[PDB]
């Protein structure tokens, strides 16, 4: 292929100076968005890193302290004044703990009233990817059907927006996906897709398939569209589907995904995120040695990238719930005042990982009255074993170790707060001030051929 197709494909790893370039004027906010946000966001950023007065301690050695100390617990004031394998495994599961909501669906679900009652919602992720046999597929595949039936009992009838939903991963279903045929995929994988989706129909909660390597992209299209013109799913809008916003064709997926919304006359869940793989990707392309990367290679640009697609997003209410995933408080300031005036529940709400968002989201999600944004927050939820959680915590720790990172930066002390907020677009510009062109890729990240 369609046009919408044909141009995704045209995209895939277009010049970076390009790509960025196209990008700006989409991504830019309009001058009195811009100070909103950059006021909310400096807010949101202050309140988190200076929680217990973090900041105002630094307003006020160690030796002296420790004596300070000893004199202050003399009690009377006179007297006072007068006087390989298994370290690798064990620090996996120390590091993933944080990360993990439960072992088991029933225990994640026992534990989901204390922030649904302030507001919160869930999505399940059964912990588990990368298949490599015809019976860990089918293992996947059970989990998610019992974890189907849990959530969907707990949900209770509340439905795709208020109630919880689920997770899954395209690659725990089907064996060596990572290099999987069309032909094999749609009959054997799509039948899976289906089969779990139809049931959580049943339960009214929402089914949402995670975005993972680039090269799964189109596959994942396919299956995604073919999967829409269901019978047995026609007025139902629980499909959730995640798009990349590091990736240079995630705008025109999004076109794609509008066009798909009308023809199969749906309201697409759409959880738009930056992408959780960027490390291995530009491994992959520099190992590949093809004309360039099919992500930025600045983070900056994904940021550019994040809030164009948003932008795009917003537009069309009737054909797409969007579910802005981030961390960052600019991009959630951001995406705040995009969305304009007059917020309703099933206009877009915002979702996080469990372990790294609740801070962040404890001033959004709530009451007007207790001094909060009032907007909903579904958090991700981590359900599983240590034998299914190392991929997802490795990812865990790229993310909150990069020192580009927001949640990095934000505990460094000594960035202050207007350069940690900054807005990626004034950037970007920046950059292509001092440089002589806009969006040129990092400077250590080389073209895979050179
Ligand atoms: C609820 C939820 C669900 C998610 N589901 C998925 C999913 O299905 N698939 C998936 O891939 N990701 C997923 N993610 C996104 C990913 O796991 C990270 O949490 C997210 O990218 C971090 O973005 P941020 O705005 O919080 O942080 P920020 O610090 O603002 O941005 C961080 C990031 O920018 C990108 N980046 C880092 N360095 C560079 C660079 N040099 N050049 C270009 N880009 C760079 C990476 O995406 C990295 O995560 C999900 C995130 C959340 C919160």
């Amino acid at each position: 292929q369609s046009v919408s197709r044909a141009a995704i494909t045209a995209a895939y790893r277009r010049p970076e100076t390009e790509a960025v370039s196209m990008l700006l004027e989409q991504a830019r906010l309009p001058q009195p968005v811009a100070e909103q946000a950059h006021k909310l966001a400096y807010q949101l950023a202050d309140k988190l890193r200076n929680q217990k007065n973090a900041s105002g301690r630094a307003g006020m050695g160690v030796a002296l302290m420790c004596l300070a100390e000893a004199l202050l617990r003399i009690p009377d004031k006179a007297t006072r004044d007068a006087l390989i394998r298994k370290g690798v495994d064990m620090a996996m599961r120390l590091m993933g703990e944080q990360f993990v909501t439960g072992e088991t669906i029933a225990e994640a679900l026992a534990n989901a009233r204390k922030l649904e009652e302030k507001g919160f919602r869930y999505s399940y992720d059964m912990l588990g990817e990368a298949a490599l046999t015809a019976a860990d597929a089918q293992a996947y595949m059970v989990s998610y059907q019992q974890a189907i039936h849990a959530i969907g009992k707990a949900s209770n009838g509340r439905g795709i927006y208020e109630g919880p939903g689920i997770s899954i991963k395209l690659s725990a279903l089907h064996p060596r996906y990572s290099r999987a045929q069309y032909d094999r995929v749609m009959e054997e994988l799509y039948p899976r897709l289906k089969s779990l989706t139809l049931l959580a129909r049943q339960y009214d909660i929402g089914i949402n398939i995670d975005a993972e390597e680039s090269d799964r992209l189109e596959i994942s299209l396919d299956l995604l569209e073919k999967l829409c013109f269901e019978p047995e799913l026609a007025g139902w809008n629980g499909i959730g589907f995640v798009i990349q916003a590091y990736q240079k064709r995630c705008p025109l997926v999004i076109d794609y995904l509008i066009d798909l919304a009308t023809r199969s006359r749906r309201r697409l869940m759409i959880r738009l995120v930056k992408g959780a793989y960027w490390d291995s990707e530009i491994k992959r392309a520099q190992m590949d040695g093809l004309e360039g990367y099919p992500v930025y290679t600045r983070k900056v640009y994904t940021d550019v990238s994040y809030l164009a697609c948003a932008k795009k997003l917003l537009a069309v209410p009737n054909l797409i719930y969007p579910q802005f995933a981030t961390h960052n408080a600019h991009t959630l300031a951001a995406i705040y005042q995009l969305a304009g005036q007059n917020y309703y529940p099933g206009q877009y709400e915002f979702q996080c990982l469990h372990g790294m968002g609740e801070p962040l989201y404890e001033q959004v999600t709530g009451k007007v009255a207790d001094g909060k944004l009032n907007r909903p927050c579904r958090i991700y939820a981590p359900v599983g074993t240590h034998e299914t959680l190392l991929a997802y915590l490795v990812r865990r720790l790229l993310e909150n170790g990069a020192n580009t990172s927001f949640v990095n930066r934000i505990a460094d002390t000594s960035l202050p707060l207007d350069e940690l907020v900054a807005d990626p677009v004034t950037a970007v510009e920046k950059l292509a001030q001092q440089e002589g062109q806009t969006g040129l890729p990092h400077p250590k990240i080389p073209l895979p051929r050179d």
